[PDB]
């Protein structure tokens, strides 16, 4: 069994471990902020921030066939200030391949370029959206498993707690192929759950680079916040 | 689509909607206590209780070929007083043949008659076991996918928070036949998640009760409380 874990109670600027990418910035009070906020201390429209773990990690291995078990934990907050336009983009947790750059934001949450499935992408993302758009159900925020395209094969609605931090639990079993995660908002004592079929195996490379990102809209005021207060990952690749 | 829905937010004395067996009793202050509590206010061993919701719901249909998708909500709290011996047993949400009776206590959980797998059970159920018997795995408690047999075929060990109360989420999407179970402890924000697929079509009968039960050990002082707040049920069937 080869692993790997890393855990944040909260975060340290200038820590190595972390590659901050884009508007993506820690603050000394040991918040990462994925998006950035103004000097009036509200939320920019247009921007794109992500963070990935400085070291990669091995999901599957070719030779002997065998794919790892994984557990993510992580929490953030959401806050959207303006009466209008509509708030936008969102957040998400993703593997892919190692040594990536930003790809587009706004809708595409900055770890797609365009709408269309394309295994060419090889990433596995488990989105917070917060703006509806031509590729996503009517009813938003929600919760979507994107797997290699910006258009979720699986969909969950849930209410957004303005402000309020909300716990994350994702968890993959390699013996079942299920990922299934977990949103729960302490305050009201909420809680949203969606599970899919994913074959890492099929999905992504031996080698991957996980991470979070987070994206503001492309108006005026389309924005909100995407801070980040802690963050925990584990993979098990027996073999 | 026929549907089916329930939700207390609590329990009311005489409901006709409810069926108490056994032990399985409702306090005036609205609280469901599957099994005895004695006049000392402890819990009392070798007992068991288990409570129906007394309208059989439509699990799927062999005509159409449809399976109905559903989702369960309860709160419970399990207090181990005694420093010795060991606590036992557990409870369980279950579904199964319509007008059942209870079965054996103990590690049985009032489901099971023996550890045998016999499909004629037509028993699901989701247990929080408390005590460790010769078919469990070492950790207790655990949160258990039971199909058919006592003996799960999922498990997930959990820290008890004793004398808390834990809220819980379970639920089932037909399309894919996937059950995933969530167990969380407001208090600590502790957070335990389980999945695994389950082919209803293939498990129960077209018509199901759907349950808790409770029950305390086989020697004296091996018991625990086994209380629930609340309950809610839903489930759909397309055609
Ligand atoms: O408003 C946030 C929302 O903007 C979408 O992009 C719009 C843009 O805001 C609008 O000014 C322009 O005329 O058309 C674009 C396409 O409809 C983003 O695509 C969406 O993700 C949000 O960021
Ligand atoms: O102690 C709680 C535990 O008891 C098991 O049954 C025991 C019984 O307690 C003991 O006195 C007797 O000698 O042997 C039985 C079998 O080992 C139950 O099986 C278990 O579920 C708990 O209830
Ligand atoms: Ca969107
Ligand atoms: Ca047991
Ligand atoms: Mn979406
Ligand atoms: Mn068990």
């Amino acid at each position: 069994v080869e692993t790997i874990s890393f855990s944040f109670s909260e975060f340290e600027p200038g820590n190595d471990n972390l590659t901050l990418q884009g508007a993506s910035l820690i603050t000394q009070s040991g918040v990462l902020q994925l998006t950035k906020i103004n000097q009036n201390g509200m939320p920019a429209w247009d921007s794109t921030g992500r963070t990935l773990y400085a070291k990669p990690v091995h999901i599957w291995d070719m030779t002997t066939g065998t794919v790892a078990s994984f557990e993510t934990r992580f929490s953030f907050s959401i806050e959207q200030p303006y009466t209008r336009p509509l708030p936008a983009d969102g957040l998400v947790f993703f593997m892919g391949p190692t040594k990536s750059k930003p790809a587009q934001g706004y809708g595409y949450l900055g770890i797609f370029n365009n709408s269309k499935q394309d295994n060419s992408y090889q990433t596995l993302g488990v989105e917070f959206d917060t703006f509806s758009n031509q590729w996503d159900p009517p009813q938003v925020p929600h919760i979507g498993i994107d797997v290699n395209s910006i258009r979720s094969i699986k969909t969950q609605p849930f209410q957004l707690d303005n402000g309020q931090v909300a716990n994350v639990v994702i968890k993959y079993d390699a013996s079942s192929k299920l990922l299934h995660a977990v949103l729960v908002y302490p305050s009201s004592g909420a809680i949203y759950t969606i599970a899919e079929i994913v074959d890492v195996k099929q999905v992504l490379p031996e080698w991957v680079d996980v991470g979070l990102s987070g994206a503001t809209g492309a108006q005026r005021d389309a924005a909100e916040t995407h801070d980040v207060y802690s963050w925990s990952f584990q993979a098990s690749l027996p073999e």
